[PDB]
């Protein structure tokens, strides 16, 4: 995740402003800013409208 205004999408579905969102695509439990900060899987981070970004 819950970041200011940066948000994900569930992978390329949804826009959550946190990365439980894309945890349950993902089919694991809480991935969370490790994802963001080890590069788990391809989620992206944009403030607001995101699927084209990936900060």
């Amino acid at each position: 995740m819950a970041k200011s205004n940066n948000v994900y999408v569930v992978n390329g579905e949804e826009k959550v402003s946190t990365l439980a969102e894309v945890a349950k695509v993902l089919g694991v439990s809480r991935v969370s800013k490790k994802d963001v900060e080890e590069g788990k899987y391809d989620v992206v981070v944009e403030e607001a409208a995101v699927s084209l970004a990936d900060t």
